[PDB]
RNA sequence: GCUCGCUGGGGAUACUGCGGGCCUUGGGACCGGGAGAGGCCGGGGGUACCCCCGGGGUAGGGGUGAAAUCCUAUAAUCCCGGG
């Protein structure tokens, strides 16, 4: 009789993600990003932001009935970055303090196995 | 002395040339156990990415030094079941 679901964290150098659902995936709980809580692109991707909307989709959880998350940290991945953005590491701990245990945490990244050509040219960006 | 040479003869046989004989060191042929993203053909996979369908879920998503073009209410970003 304990209500465990999965917190997906979409991290990256823009924005962050932070979406709570059931322990199948199947079911949307609460889905809140930077963009709905700051006022401007460039703090989107800020750990602050990331706090306040984990604390935010923390109290939906809460008061929809879930008492605890398994974190799923990911990174763009593919062809794109694969190191997680500034606001994960921030958004779990306001996970764990808003009143949410915490279960098992892992990367879920997708890292492929030489797949598709990545944008920019063979020069890359040239800023 | 020079005309950078030609020609009639005699002698020598070390080297080169030519003819003959005998060798294996260079190079080839063959056998043995191994090494290697060497090449061609055939059959099975690996994640990743894109698109389409169904379910969940609402308002943003992307992008930059900052923005904007762009996608999004015909339901986007995100999560899950399939092709």
């Amino acid at each position: 009789k304990e209500k465990w679901g999965i917190a997906h964290i979409y991290s990256s150098f823009n924005n962050t993600i932070i979406h709570i659902t059931d322990i199948t995936g199947a079911e949307t709980i609460s889905r809140w990003s930077g963009g709905m809580v700051v006022k401007a692109d460039r703090d989107e991707p800020s750990p602050y932001a990331a706090m306040l909307a984990a604390r935010r989709a923390a109290e939906e959880a809460l008061e929809k009935g879930i008492v605890g998350v398994h974190i799923r940290v990911r990174a763009p991945g593919g062809s794109k970055s694969k190191t997680p953005g500034p606001g994960a590491q921030a958004a779990i701990r306001a996970l764990a303090r808003a009143g949410l245990k915490i279960g098992r945490v892992e990367d879920v990244t997708p890292i492929p196995h030489d797949g598709t050509r990545p944008k920019g040219g063979r020069r890359g960006r040239r800023v």
